[PDB]
This record gives structure tokens, C-alpha cells and sequence, in this order.
């Protein structure tokens, strides 16, 4: 019965984004389908709760690829910018939000359409005629939040793996110039050749790393033991390490001085690599 939008106090409802019924057919099926918000001023989310399925992500995003009631992903998620609002992984631990923090969504600004991606993982071929419903709860409010979730994003462009090669280091890096950011959460992605990549903070020379990974493992967010600050006149900087380089930094930033969504998809400080800690280099198997 549960509505899609249910009120649940003065200033809050839940919104249930749940698969219209779908009926994997083959193992490995990505599935997609949005979800508008039903307000068009400015909402905060601040909680989720995740309801054979092995992967769920959550995007915010204003132009859906598709318009059916349900779509395969190949087709893509958002034709704009997903800005990528929460993971599932199956046996990892969940986008944990810290008290105070919401994402900022509607109005102009935020995104109008959340896209809920399910991966089902290994289906039985003789499954009967499975209809199935997974999806996420998600607790918005209308109360201003003090600190607003967002996502910085590192993106290697260019860089090439030739013949005559084992190892390949792709480098990225740009200056932070904004208001604080406090990052609390990241999650890598490459594609095969991928074997581990790190993010850090560059203050004085020093490098705090921010987090590392083998990016072949459950793409879920991993936490960040400690929330690492990263305040104007540092440098953001990461590694891949290759036999494309994503890493997704989620931070919370002030109200007042919030953004939603920066980017890195340069290298400015080339040579602030030769002093990486050697951590960067070693394998995670």
C-alpha cells in the first residue's frame, strides 16, 4: 500500500523508489528507473533505507535517460551530470549520513529526478515468474540542514597504457579553493585494468590519505575512518594504478558556503608525485 510519497511530520515525507515488478532475465541485468521529486522548492535527504540483488545506487539528476516505468542501464542512467547520492553493496556497509547533513535536491540547483540502478546478480534460470520490487526508502525534509552533502569528483582524462608495460600511473590533481569540505566517504571505479587506487590531501608537502582501494571489490562507499578536512590552498590529488580513473569523494560542506558537486579531471601538480607516500604504489590483492 505504501504510497510512493508518504508525509511524516509538518516538514518531512518519505518516498519509496522501488522497481515497477521487474523480472531479470539473465544474470548480471542492471535495471534503472526514476523518480521526480514532488516538490519544486529546495528538500534535504537525510536518511535511507535499502529494501539476488547485489548492487543499488542512488542518483540525482535532472534529465533521466529514459521515460518508461523502467529501463535497462546500458541505455545510461542521466543523460546530464548523476550525481550519485547513495550505495548498496550486498554483504558491504551502507552510505552511512552523518547527523546534520542532507543532500540539498529541487529547487533550482538540486537535482529533480532521483534514478534508482539495481544489479541483479546471478539469477536461477528457472525462476517462475519473479516479479521484484527492490529499491530505497528515502527520508527528505524541508528543514534547512547546517551541513550539506556533496560530491567531488576525480577523473582521469587523457592518460594512455602502451605496449612494453606493466605498471602505468595515472595522476590527478587540482588546487582546493572553496570553503571547507570534510570528506566522510569515497568510492573508486576503473575497468579491468585497475589495480588500486588512493586519494589524499595535500597541505604542506604532507599527504593525509583520504582513502584507498582495489577498485575490482563491491563499489560501495567506504567510510572514512577520520573526516579529512580539506580547506583552501590544499591540493586534492589521486593515484591510479594501471596494469578510466574515477574516485568519488563525498564531503559535507557548511550551508552557508555549500556546493553539491566539484570536479578534478586535470593534473596541476605533476611533480608533487614524486614525494607520494609509497603506500600509493602497493597492491591490494
Amino acid at each position: 500500500t505504501i504510497g510512493p510519497v508518504t508525509p511524516l511530520d509538518a516538514s518531512d515525507f518519505a518516498l519509496d523508489i522501488r522497481m515497477p515488478g521487474v523480472t531479470p532475465k539473465e544474470s548480471d541485468t542492471y535495471f534503472c528507473m526514476s523518480m521526480r521529486l514532488p516538490v519544486d522548492e529546495e528538500a534535504f535527504v537525510i536518511d535511507f533505507k535499502p529494501r539476488t540483488v547485489h548492487h543499488m545506487l542512488l542518483f540525482g539528476c535532472n534529465m533521466p535517460s529514459s521515460t518508461g516505468s523502467y529501463w535497462f542501464c546500458d541505455e545510461g542512467t542521466c543523460t546530464d551530470k548523476a550525481n550519485i547520492l547513495y550505495a548498496w553493496a550486498r554483504n558491504a556497509p551502507p552510505t552511512r549520513l552523518p547527523k546534520g547533513v542532507g543532500f540539498r535536491v529541487g529547487g533550482e540547483t538540486g537535482s529533480k529526478y532521483f534514478v534508482l540502478q539495481v544489479h541483479y546478480g546471478d539469477i536461477s534460470a528457472f525462476r517462475d515468474n519473479h516479479k521484484d520490487c527492490s529499491g530505497v526508502s528515502v527520508h527528505l525534509t524541508r528543514v534547512p540542514q547546517p551541513l550539506i552533502a556533496g560530491m567531488y569528483l576525480m577523473m582521469s582524462v587523457d592518460t594512455v597504457i602502451p605496449p612494453g608495460e606493466k605498471v602505468v600511473n595515472a595522476d590527478i590533481s587540482c588546487q582546493y579553493k572553496m570553503y571547507p569540505m570534510h570528506v566522510f566517504a569515497y568510492r573508486v571505479h576503473t575497468h579491468h585494468l585497475g589495480k588500486v587506487v588512493s586519494g589524499y590531501r595535500v597541505r604542506n608537502g604532507q599527504w593525509t590519505l583520504i582513502g584507498r582501494q582495489n577498485p575490482q571489490l563491491p563499489q560501495a562507499f567506504y567510510p572514512v575512518e577520520h573526516p579529512v578536512d580539506v580547506t583552501f590552498g590544499d591540493i586534492l590529488a589521486a593515484r591510479c594504478v594501471f596494469t578510466i580513473c574515477n574516485l568519488y569523494i563525498m564531503y559535507y560542506m557548511e550551508a552557508k558556503y555549500a556546493l553539491s558537486f566539484m570536479t578534478c579531471t586535470k593534473n596541476v601538480a605533476p611533480d608533487m608525485f614524486r614525494t607520494i607516500p609509497a603506500e600509493a604504489n602497493i597492491p591490494i590483492p
